[PDB]
């Protein structure tokens, strides 16, 4: 329980997450109400919205200075009365919750997760594999043999959609942009990956699935959403998980050719469909019970990128952030992007 500690705060709106996010050196320690856990991160994960977040997407009317980071893991270090009738200190807990990028964050007891130790695997699920789990199970209208394209499929949450879609029986197709993106594609049972960079993904689809893929899960945007709709078969369904090629812009917008889209659905009896994981938190404990389960069980993989072969090396401290987003957005990850705050 130190005097003071380090966390990222967003000190200007912007999608730059360089230019909006300052770290902050002499923070006091927060400390816990009654119905709080302090939670020592170590480790945070770095996620796509990161950057919407830090661009004020959220809440345009919220000005800086605040908090930024979706999730951690990590020991309770203090916690409130109340929150210790099911918490203890020293307790492994994960966390979906606002402000993770921090030594020390405070949690309500009600939402936090109890973990069996503090692996970097069981945060993978927080947000990428509820995501994932969620939106399929209630939203794919998976059963056997239909035909899942998963885009970005090889990141964080593209690896959940990729299994999840495989133990529903399903043929499925991945998109990724390097071979070695490929290979653990089809480590993870993915019966067509392909790197969009040394493929056409739009003459495959057309030349091997010519009657169509019933199910997208759609993390990209622009092109690869145009690509996308094209190759809907008869009543399938579109979800839009999200469209990464757009966040860095000034409005977070990747331009598609969607003006004959309500033309190109009705023709195929098909949907767009759009999944933002907070308006399904009633589904999200029993995602998360599921989830950790065949985590443990290691019937999921849950891959970790800790930054170990990127330039400047692993992710640790709050200030190799800025490298791990960057990482991000130059597509070099494979699974979930994850910063240790080692201690
Ligand atoms: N709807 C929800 O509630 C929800 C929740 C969580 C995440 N998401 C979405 O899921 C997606 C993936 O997020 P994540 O955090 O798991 O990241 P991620 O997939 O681990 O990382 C992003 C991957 O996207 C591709 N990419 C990066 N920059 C790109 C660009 N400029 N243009 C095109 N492709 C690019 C790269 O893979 P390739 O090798 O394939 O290029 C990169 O590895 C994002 O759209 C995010 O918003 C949605
Ligand atoms: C798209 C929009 C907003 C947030 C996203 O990524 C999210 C959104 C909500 C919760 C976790 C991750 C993805
Ligand atoms: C119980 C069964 C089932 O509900 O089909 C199942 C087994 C393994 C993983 C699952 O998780 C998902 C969740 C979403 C989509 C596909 C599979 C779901
Ligand atoms: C068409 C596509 C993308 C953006 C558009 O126009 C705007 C203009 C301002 C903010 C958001 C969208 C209009
Ligand atoms: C009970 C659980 C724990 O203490 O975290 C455990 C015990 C032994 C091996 C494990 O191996 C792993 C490690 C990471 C993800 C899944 C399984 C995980």
């Amino acid at each position: 329980i130190p005097q003071a500690m380090q966390k990222l705060v967003v000190t200007r709106l912007s999608p730059n997450f360089r230019e909006a996010v300052t770290l902050s050196r002499d923070c006091p320690v927060p400390l816990p109400g009654d119905g709080d856990l302090l939670v020592r991160n170590r480790f945070v994960g770095v996620n796509a919205s990161d950057i919407n977040y830090s661009a004020g997407r959220y809440d345009p009317s919220v000005k800086p200075p605040f908090d930024i980071g979706f999730e951690g893991i990590g020991e309770v270090v203090a916690l409130g009365l109340s929150a210790s009738a099911r918490y203890t200190v020293g307790q492994a807990v994960a966390y979906m919750a606002p402000g993770s990028f921090a030594e020390y964050t405070v949690v309500p007891a009600s939402i936090a997760t109890p973990v069996p130790s503090v692996k970097p695997e069981y945060l993978t699920l927080l947000v990428s594999g509820t995501t994932a789990y969620i939106s399929l199970k209630e939203l794919g209208g998976l059963s056997e043999g239909k035909k899942v394209l998963v885009t970005a499929a090889a990141g964080g949450t593209g690896q959940f959609a990729m299994q999840l879609s495989k133990k529903a029986k399903c043929h499925v197709i991945g998109t990724c942009s390097s071979d070695e993106k490929s290979a653990f594609l089809k480590s993870l049972g993915c019966d067509r990956p392909i790197n969009y960079k040394t493929e056409p993904v739009g003459t495959v689809l057309k030349q091997e699935y010519p009657e169509g893929v019933d199910v997208v899960y759609e993390s990209v945007g622009g092109a690869m959403f145009d690509l996308a709709v094209d190759a809907l078969a008869t009543k399938g369904r579109l979800i839009v998980i999200g469209f990464i090629s757009g966040y860095q812009t000034p409005t977070g917008l990747s331009p598609v050719k969607a003006g004959t889209l309500p033309a190109k659905l009705l023709k195929k009896s098909a949907s767009v469909q759009g999944f933002f994981l907070n308006h399904y938190l009633s589904k999200y404990q029993a995602a998360m019970s599921h989830l950790l389960e065949m985590c443990v069980s290691g019937d999921l993989v849950c891959e970790v990128d800790l930054g170990d072969l990127s330039p400047e090396g692993r992710f640790t401290g709050l200030e190799s952030i800025f490298r791990a987003v960057n990482y991000m957005y130059m597509g070099k990850n494979t699974g979930k992007i994850v910063v240790e705050l080692p201690h």
